């Protein structure tokens, strides 16, 4: 059983659902729902900010990759390995490519290929466990990003 990869695809596509249809999923998550919860609350918050602090880059992208099918969609893995895994590893790069796969999604929703998002998802998540194990490991996988990420309340 690999853990690691199971709670990666229910985050990973959970934020890519939500963010394309705009509702929570109610259902319970699986093994380790705790840590789970926190990291997809994590991402909403994380997720969001990159999204628009990167819109032109995101926009510019989207169009470039110009997606209109399944077929598009499969052919995103080499370009997620070219793009992420060829680089330095750290939780913001992670963030970027999730991020930028909920923004696929979103687009996938309004072409009304919502069915092409949970194949995005494994794809995503293929390659940041497959190509980063080691490095998610050694960070304490994701209770490790909601560590990361966490913001100590304010005195007063
Ligand atoms: C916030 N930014 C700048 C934004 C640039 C807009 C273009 C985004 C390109 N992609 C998006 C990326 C590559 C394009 C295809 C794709 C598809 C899916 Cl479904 C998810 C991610 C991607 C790979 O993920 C990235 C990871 C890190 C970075 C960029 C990535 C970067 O760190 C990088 O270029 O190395 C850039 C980054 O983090």
């Amino acid at each position: 059983e690999d853990e690691l990869y199971r709670q990666s695809l229910e985050i990973i596509s959970r934020y890519l659902r939500e963010q394309a249809t705009g509702a929570k999923d109610t259902k319970p998550m699986g093994r380790s729902g705790a840590t789970s919860r926190k990291a997809l609350e994590t991402l909403r918050r994380v997720g969001d900010g990159v999204q628009r602090n990167h819109e032109t880059a995101f926009q510019g992208m989207l169009r470039k990759l110009d997606i209109k099918n399944e077929d598009d969609v499969k052919s995103l893995s080499r370009v997620m390995i070219h793009v992420f895994s060829d680089g330095v590893t750290n939780w913001g790069r992670i963030v970027t490519l999730i991020s930028f796969g909920a923004f696929v999604a979103k687009h996938l929703k309004t072409i009304n290929q919502e069915s092409c998002i949970e194949p995005l998802a494994e794809s995503i998540t293929d390659v940041l466990v497959r190509t980063k194990r080691d490095w998610l490991v050694k960070q304490r996988g994701w209770d490790g990003f909601v560590e990361f990420f966490h913001v100590e309340d304010l005195e007063g």
